[PDB]
């Protein structure tokens, strides 16, 4: 089991971090959603699905900067939703083949003015835990969320 980004980065077998760098919508009102698709972003596979199933989770998710400051809501992970920051572990996902699959995370923030979150600031840190039933194998991919550009809030 190991993973790669939307900006050329990888995590391997046995977990590891990287950084990922998202588009947002430039402008999100109050009473509005702010999407953040990390499906487009964070792609994992299974190295030998002939005889391993692997098994897959958003274990914790924190908030960082602007996020943090500015925003509350969800997260919706495979069709889901759970408060974000995360209050548990979610239930799995499993991976059973060699094909790239999205990770099917993403954060929904609504604003609780001006620039909210500024570009290039860390937004949020979010940890995939794999495990499988072959082995004990228990890893994290760590995955540290960072905004392209600047996001306002309208008054
Ligand atoms: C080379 N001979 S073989 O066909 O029998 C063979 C090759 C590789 C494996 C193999 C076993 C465990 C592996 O572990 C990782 O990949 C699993 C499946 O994605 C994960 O569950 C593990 O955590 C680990 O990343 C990867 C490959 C097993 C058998």
């Amino acid at each position: 089991f190991a993973c790669k980004t939307a900006n050329g980065t990888a995590i391997p077998i046995g977990g590891g971090s990287a950084n990922v760098y998202v588009n947002l919508a430039p402008v999100v009102n109050v009473g509005q959603n702010l999407v953040v698709d990390l499906s487009t972003q964070i792609f994992c596979h299974n190295d030998y699905p002939e005889t391993i199933t692997d098994y897959v989770t958003l274990q914790r998710g924190s908030a960082y900067g602007g996020v943090l400051s500015n925003f509350s809501g969800t997260v919706k992970y495979s069709g889901s939703s759970y408060p974000f920051p995360t209050t548990s572990e979610t239930p799995r996902v499993v991976y059973n083949s060699r094909t790239d699959k999205p990770w099917p995370v993403a954060l929904y923030l609504t604003p609780v003015g001006g620039v909210a979150i500024k570009a290039g600031s860390l937004i949020a840190v979010l940890i995939l835990r794999q495990t499988n039933n072959y082995n004990s194998d228990d890893f994290q991919f760590v995955w540290n969320i960072y905004a392209n550009n600047d996001v306002v809030v309208p008054t």
